[PDB]
């Protein structure tokens, strides 16, 4: 029979309270002898009714896909609330259930600090900028780069990494064109998480 | 059967024993069998085969089936770059420097900070990663007392790859 899947929102989603978090529960395997998809929602058990289902949508394989939208509270999600989604269908014997929520565990700020290129590298057409990020917990964040109020992307991040204290560090890099940084514009890194105070920090580096 | 491939020091110092392992025996090389591996006694089993550095790198295929060799491709020599610390962090009594290794091909790597001849204890390294032409960097970050730092020690970042030049390089740095 169905199958179904269901998704968190993004760390920066519910981080920032002006974007838009949501919790997604797909439902996979959807015969045509019995496509009806009903959803019930509830967060810590109590039933919610404001999930913006889609109608079916029929995939290649000649089955459906039905797709179900509830809209989280920032508050809500990073205060551990539990979201489960029941899927009833006719082909299944019980409705399925599946439930999440936010990584356990006592937050933990980040420290952010930006280091300035290498002399050695300056000697090619790219220079490097880093950013490091490290004492978090739990291992949810979004580091992100920019530049005149706008993203620089072509950064790497690495993924977090335990210390021996528990918490969790990372490192991220700009790769910028090197007559940009030598004519002094400023790069920026931005680093969202739920134990910063207002879930953001920004840190600066310029040529001098 | 899971085979397990040698570790990157050792393949590319010759002073050092590359081994293959077979844990759960007959053992090929390029498809001949070979009759070399010490094998050791079942514990309530592993078998071992001791390899030849540059047939190693050389991308020889070694089947127990499981086969593993060298990851394939051209391989590319690691850039490194230390950083000092942040001015911001000099408030606390624990520093960062960072090590930072850049376009390397293939993955496999050692990456150790070192000072007066001796690896540096509270460091932490990450696994290396995929960018986007290819290759592969990471960065591997030592923490050390301010104290240290202030009084001018000399910090090393020891990196090890097949494409350097002696399978070697040290980039070194300390207070101005
Ligand atoms: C028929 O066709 C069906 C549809 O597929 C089309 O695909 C083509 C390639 C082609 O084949 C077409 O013909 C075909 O029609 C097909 O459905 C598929 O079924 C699979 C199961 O058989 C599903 O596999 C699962 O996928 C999960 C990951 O899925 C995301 O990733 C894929 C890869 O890119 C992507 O395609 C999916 O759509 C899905 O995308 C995510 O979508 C969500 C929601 O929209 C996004 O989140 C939202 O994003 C918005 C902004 O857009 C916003 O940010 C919201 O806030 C946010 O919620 C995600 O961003 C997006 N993610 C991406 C892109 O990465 C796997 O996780 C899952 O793995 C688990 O289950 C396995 C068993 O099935 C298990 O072995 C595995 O270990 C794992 O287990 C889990 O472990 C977790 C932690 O470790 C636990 O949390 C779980 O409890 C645990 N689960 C267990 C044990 O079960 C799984 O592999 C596939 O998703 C689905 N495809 C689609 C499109 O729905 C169908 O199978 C076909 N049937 C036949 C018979 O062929």
């Amino acid at each position: 029979g169905p199958s179904v899947f269901l998704f968190p929102p993004k760390p920066k989603d519910t981080l920032m309270i002006s974007r838009t978090p949501e919790v997604t529960c797909v439902v996979v395997d959807v015969s045509h002898e019995d496509p009806e998809v009903k959803f019930n929602w509830y967060v810590d058990g109590v039933e919610v009714h404001n999930a913006k289902t889609k109608p079916r949508e029929e995939q290649y394989n000649s089955t459906y896909r039905v797709v179900s939208v509830l809209t989280v509270l920032h508050q809500d999600w990073l205060n551990g609330k539990e979201y489960k989604c029941k899927v009833s269908n006719k082909a299944l014997p019980a409705p399925i259930e599946k439930t999440i929520s936010k990584a356990k565990g006592q937050p933990r700020e980040p420290q952010v600090y930006t280091l300035p290129p290498s002399r050695e590298e300056m000697t090619k057409n790219q220079v490097k900028l880093v950013c490091l990020v490290t004492g978090f917990y739990p291992s949810d964040i979004a580091v992100e780069w920019e530049s005149s109020g706008q993203p620089e992307n072509n950064y790497y991040t690495t993924p977090p990494m335990l210390d021996s204290d528990g918490s969790f560090s990372l490192v991220s890099w700009l790769n910028v064109d090197k007559s940009r940084w030598q004519q002094g514009n400023i790069f920026s890194c931005s680093v969202m998480h739920e134990a910063l105070h207002n879930r953001f920090t920004q840190k600066s580096l310029s040529l001098s």
